[PDB]
């Protein structure tokens, strides 16, 4: 956002709403319980035929669990979109995650997401102008190593193929499991924030557009 920024203001009380659609609501609950047999399933897939099973003498046996540690949510922002008529909702996330291999040492992944849903303006039946939610894509901004000693074998394949995978399971997997919650909560806030974003876009747009 380097043309037009959104006023504290306003953005203020949206992420207020939309985080507290969050809170109220189950938004990391929903990660909590999002399908980690992807991650998991991806990671053991990388995993082996990379490090230690694709140049490593005696192969060992690939077992291993994916959990959930430290699952939470920041404080919200919005931007304007790109000229796409529309406003960016950027909702932060900090999550932890655990994997459990058998005899290896088991290590803890940070990630920091930030999702991006636009509401694109529309109007409704009474020629009216509402939010019209058309994309909701979840941004991974930030992996990074909680626990694992870089002093061993190539970070023991557990770097590269982590950022891979928590990569893809932020936009792929939480973006299945969170998107239909947050295409409520957005759904279901106020009608001044709605008209607030409206208004902004309609300003960012050209005032008012076609006074």
């Amino acid at each position: 956002a380097m043309a037009q920024q959104i006023p504290p203001e306003v953005s203020s009380q949206i992420t207020d709403a939309l985080t507290q659609g969050l809170l109220d609501g189950n938004f990391l609950s929903l990660l909590n319980a999002i399908n980690l047999e992807g991650l998991l399933n991806t990671i053991l897939d990388q995993v082996t035929g990379l490090l230690n099973i694709l140049v490593g003498p005696l192969l060992g046996p690939s077992d291993a669990e994916i959990k959930l540690q430290d699952t939470r949510l920041l404080q919200l922002s919005l931007e304007f979109s790109p000229d796409s008529k529309g406003i960016d909702i950027w909702i932060p996330l900090e999550l932890s995650v655990y994997l459990k291999l058998l005899i290896l040492e088991p290590l803890t992944l940070y990630v920091r997401t930030d999702i991006r849903v636009q509401l694109r303006l529309e109007s409704d039946e009474d020629g009216k102008y509402r939010l019209a939610f058309g994309h909701c894509s979840l941004l991974p901004r930030a992996i990074e190593l909680q626990s694992g000693n870089p002093l061993s074998l190539p970070v023991n394949a557990v770097l590269g193929t982590i950022e891979n995978a928590l990569g893809n399971f932020i936009t792929e997997d939480l973006g299945a499991g969170l998107c239909p919650t947050l295409n409520s909560l957005v759904s279901n806030l106020d009608l001044q924030l709605v008209n607030n974003l409206i208004n902004l876009i309609l300003d960012r747009a050209n005032v008012d557009l076609s006074v």
